[PDB]
């Protein structure tokens, strides 16, 4: 066991799956990037710090690039036309059991399950109503 | 559409599921709450605004009760020993089409799928190693 | 479900019932007015805010108009000769269960039930003695 | 008349009713209390004065005990975790006849009838949505 | 009850219809935006405020994009080549009853009815002649 | 060919219809006024001008009178008790073809179509909720 492993970030059903792999842990920040140039890569980072005396805080970030090829100076360079940024902070009391922590993980994945309100809104460029 | 409905936040497989239902919409912030006192409820909120000239941000917040040794309906203090707080900010460039937003949603749910490192670190009360 | 619906404010037994309907939610204040001109309308507003860390506070207001028709500049305008103002603030601890909250609602309606002391005093232009 | 009598504040239909009885009249403020320690009692007070040259105000206050997980007769601290506070101010113009005051009472009890939005938001621990 | 919902801004047949869905209601400004890239989206906002003691004033705004692709350096972005901007202010005295408001609405829709002088001048890049 | 003609501003059935007829076109401002006393008349004006190098800007204005009789000193005059004032500005870039102008017109009439949120909020003395 070492949980610092590769995983598939975007499952496009076997074909065109975006999978991300361990790439750095300098300064206590675990980083995973996809197999692209650093200019076009998906990136995921994660770090935990004991924020208060009684809390721990996980900070997770995801960058999703829209790839493009730009001509700069008559030369074509692999580029990301824009990136989208997910940025999440989770603060957990030190008194939380592993069963308490599993509840948090289940709530977070239920939140984004296909068909529930929030994933639907995002995917439609809509708000909730 | 009409996104603002009840949904299952914690799926304990039919029996013991936690459903969260619409409870407030003041200021266009959708709130969903479970059937509990506000000090012990699972609570979810979501809102979207154009954050910059180039971006929109979804701000999503979740609060999850510490359940081990909980006294249902009891007054449990300090509040911070009994609650976890999730805070997600998703910044999406105004150029993202709906297909782009679909992919961002898939990246978000891939991050948290069971078995992948981030959910299993959280649930095991661990960092990355 | 959306609890922002129309309701009858004054039940004059089917005939001359004053009924009030959703009319605004700007700035998180739900407003209902009766079907009159804005100068002669009954108005009801309601808002909830988390006042303390451990409290929530509902602020409810009702305006009851005494309608009249005034001649201003030789022209007759629909007007309210005076309004009566109910103004109520309810502070509930976050530790209150929904069964605890039902008790509050039952106490508030028992307070104003026909025949109990306070409704009788108001209706008679009397104090309590 | 003689308004100042006992009445049923919470009608749980015959069995489990909460009756509140006259308990103080210092300064012409009528107080009614239930049969409990003053820290756990249902308490009601009511007074009236001419607030301005044109208006009278009834000030009515209610305190309701948090009952889930209550220890009867116990010392429960903090007080604020265990109590809800209602505060109503009714301003009625000096022109209002008794019929006018009857209607104001009906508006007040319509606001709180079961099924109408404000009582059902409160009881469900919710805002308007 | 809610009027902050999705609606059809352009029935352009029953297929190329443009629909606008609720996006944000911050600060008393209801905003609706069509789906796909915010950069090519239609936008509608509406807010109402008491402009004077006697008047309420609605401000409604609509933006109609000309959809296009910007290509710079080989990178293509979905953009709006330009936007037409409708901006309207409707002032209504508080003495207007609901019937007077209905009439104001019929005047507005008569003004823009198909075949009448103003809609057909606009539709033809033309003035009055 | 002429679009400066009489037209129906309010089809209020096929009988109480309000028609506005050309009155004056001085200084590039087309004005139409309904018949009988100018004091109780509906008024519509429209003017178009090149607001910038790239834009033309239409200014359309409508006034809706509340008909009434002023009686002062026993002398009665037909007056408007008050007027609602619609004022709209539509900016269109010179690149819009006639088809783009048709679409702008369909957006305008969709906005005010019967049953959609803005016309029905106005019609009911209401905001968005």
């Amino acid at each position: 066991a070492s949980n610092f492993t590769q995983f598939v970030l975007v499952d496009n059903g076997g074909t065109g799956d975006v999978t991300v792999a361990p790439s750095n842990f300098a300064n206590g920040v675990a980083e995973w990037i996809s197999s692209n140039s650093r200019s076009q890569a998906y990136k995921v980072t994660c770090s935990v710090r004991q924020s208060s005396a009684q809390n721990r805080k996980y900070t997770i970030k995801v960058e999703v690039p829209k790839v493009a090829t730009q001509t700069v100076g008559g030369v074509e360079l692999p580029v990301a036309a824009w990136r989208s940024y997910l940025n999440m902070e989770l603060t957990i009391p030190i008194f939380a059991t592993n069963s308490d922590c599993e509840l948090i993980v289940k709530a977070m994945q239920g939140l984004l399950k296909d068909g529930n309100p929030i994933p639907s809104a995002i995917a439609a460029n809509s708000g909730i109503y």
